[PDB]
């Protein structure tokens, strides 16, 4: 999943003003790129894993 | 080789927003300055010499 898509989906889920560095800490803890460095995150959401 | 082309070559392996602190850390660790009009480092890329 793209980082921008992840960020916008988490922003529409939870307000990004109240929750600040929490999301960046979460991604810095558990983010990959399917490479040494890229622009995509190997993670999925609940509404996406529910869908086939 | 100049720092700008060093960055251009390294942009395809490591992302700056990932580890810019570490990138500048090793850059200053191995900085030698001098040559031309900008700083120069003693480093070559294993992938480049491996490729024809």
């Amino acid at each position: 999943l793209p980082l921008t898509t992840f960020q916008q989906k988490i922003s529409k889920y939870f307000n990004s003003r109240l929750f600040g560095h929490d999301i960046e800490s979460f991604i810095n803890r558990h983010k990959k790129f399917a490479n040494v460095s890229d622009e995509y995150l190997q993670y999925i959401f609940i509404e996406d894993i529910s869908s086939p």
